[PDB]
C-alpha cells in the first residue's frame, strides 16, 4: 500500500 | 487531495 | 485514522 | 505490507 | 502515529 | 505532503 | 522491515 | 517500507 | 520516537 | 522533511 | 540492523 | 535501515 498526504 | 492505494 | 490492508 | 495511520 | 507492516 | 510506502 | 512512528 | 516527512 | 525493524 | 528507510 | 530513535 | 533527520 501507499499514502500521499497531499 | 490525499491519495490512498492498496 | 486510516487502514490499508495491503 | 499493511499501513495504519492515526 | 503510523505503522508500515513491511 | 508526507509519503508512506510499504 | 516494519516501520513505527509516533 | 519507507516514509518521507514532507 | 521511531523504530525500523530492519 | 525527514526520511526513513527499512 | 534495526534502528530505534527517541 | 536508515534515517535522515532533514
Amino acid at each position: 500500500g501507499y499514502v500521499l498526504g497531499s
